[PDB]
């Protein structure tokens, strides 16, 4: 071995051994807020809550109630044809990562769109805290000071509020985010794919051109590829493995991962810690809110950094 | 010009740098809550001062009358050395040693006695390995330990050590680390640490030296022997540079680290996190208890080894 390959080594021995990230912590009740700031945010280490919430939106969000509460509002949307907003996709022989189309349309049409399983893929999955921006009257259904066993490890408010709807096909691919995220499923559940930073080393990462889909004359989707001034390709690291069906031949760092699954009913609280890797799956029409925090930096974001070059 | 390894301590560096990890001694006026040590210093891995935190009956009342008249001017073990440098450097007859202290046994009184001669060798009470709750029992009426909950809460277990510390200015300890979270009090005088973050341990050079223990002939003066196994030399890795004075020829990786110092009076708390690189001096005289806890294994440590197998 190379000594990168020695202390990638040691990392993932040490880590495996003192069983780090190795498990969603289940809980059936709400933790202290010391608690919580010991157990799972100062140690990165996600956790599920059952039945934590009790909030009105659940048990009354449904299609038909958010098109009457809301009178039937243009919303934005994503589409695709193949279900992966901002994920992998091939075309005339080359792999893009592929940005969705994106378009406005009121929510009755959504739903239409949602009862038909062969049509194009959406997804209400703007976030950019899209909830107190564009849906701000479904804040009246939920209280959001019963994440302070949470936030007080945060110590501010949200950063974004995201509202989530979407089709089953709609899948999101494995990425990381530089935020703390408390996700509270409403109706339906997520199934919820995770691996620790600390295995970035068996998570395959390419560099792939960046495109986004459009719709032709005759309704058929394509990728438009994304150039600069200069003609040359955009580029975006992506995550290269489905973490649903990995080819381990391809990617044989990956069978060193130790990926965790975890589904969240309505009503559950999951706590998905920063930089943690997450690809996440949804029953049809599944409706879900989340909160972002910025993280706080210390040395771990440092040690991450150097693993990506380490990896590079 | 630089290797794969020196490339990926670079990154990790250049990102602690742009963020100032570890780039101050946070400094507060009054103890915080739980969950605020949790969230700001314990989960950060961060040093804080905490100033006139303690009030306890010892600050005012250990003088070195008090304590002989307390312990019955009992026995105790006292650490001699002729430099200051009880487990430190040394030279001898052209060889680099790393030595131990001449230990032995002997009453209060005379310990004060020798701490007042200004040229005789220099006595430091440093046994640590909780000599306070094994040796010294009777001065915990003298504290209030309760004072610690909002450190301890954090560590969620008792400490394992419980240390007394007191010792000539010219007692130097040397540049070490420590697998210990530790909550420094100082009773009488002050202290003056210097400290550097795990994650600079390239900056810190370390090398290997013969073991050593200082002893004293038939006619008083002080060498070093070597110690042995029951076979062959023996030796210890250890800090090589002197933070008062570094060597930056000798040593050029250390005009990257970047040392913070803080004074610590009487009544002052430092919470020292663990595996921090830490120099200490003290005014003379200065009496100081300190509390170990058994550090918690997160992702820092295992990044950590990572780090130690890097830097070898
Ligand atoms: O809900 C989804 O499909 C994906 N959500 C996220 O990536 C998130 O909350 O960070
Ligand atoms: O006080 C001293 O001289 C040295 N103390 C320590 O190294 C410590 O408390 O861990
Ligand atoms: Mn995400
Ligand atoms: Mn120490």
């Amino acid at each position: 071995m190379s000594e990168v390959e020695r202390a990638l080594d040691v990392l993932l021995q040490e880590a495996e051994e003192l069983c780090i990230g190795s498990s969603v912590v289940e809980l059936d009740r709400i933790p202290t807020a010391l608690e919580f700031c010991r157990e799972f945010y100062s140690k990165n280490q996600p956790v599920v809550i059952r039945k934590a919430l009790n909030w009105p939106a659940i048990g009354k969000w449904t299609p038909k109630y958010l098109i009457e509460a809301l009178g039937d509002r243009s919303v934005d949307v994503a589409i695709t044809p193949n279900g992966y907003a901002d994920g992998l996709a091939t075309q005339n022989g080359q792999e893009y990562f592929v940005l969705p189309l994106e378009t406005k349309m009121k929510l009755s049409e959504v739903v239409r769109r949602l009862d038909d399983p062969t049509g194009a893929v959406h997804y209400i999955q703007k976030q950019n805290s899209n909830l107190s921006v564009d849906l701000p009257e479904l804040a009246a259904d939920l209280r959001v000071s019963d994440l302070d066993f949470a936030q007080q490890s945060f110590n501010k408010p949200p950063d974004a509020v995201n509202f989530w709807l979407g089709d089953e096909r709609a899948v999101t691919s494995m990425h990381k985010d530089p935020y703390e995220n408390v996700y509270c499923v409403i109706s339906g559940h997520k199934d919820f794919v995770l691996i620790p930073p600390h295995q970035l080393s068996c998570v395959p990462r390419g560099i792939y051109p960046t495109g986004v889909y459009k719709t032709s004359d005759s309704g058929q989707f394509y990728i438009e590829p994304l150039r600069d001034e200069e003609g040359s390709d955009q580029f975006t690291e992506w995550v290269s493995v489905d973490p649903l069906s990995p080819d381990l031949a391809k990617y044989p760092e990956y069978a060193r991962a130790k990926p965790l699954k975890v589904r969240v009913h309505a009503g559950d609280i999951l706590y998905l810690p920063n930089y943690w890797f997450h690809h996440v799956s949804q029953s049809h029409k599944c409706i879900a809110v989340n909160f972002w925090y910025d993280l706080d930096y210390d040395s771990r974001y440092c040690y991450y950094r150097m693993l990506e070059q380490m990896t590079s």
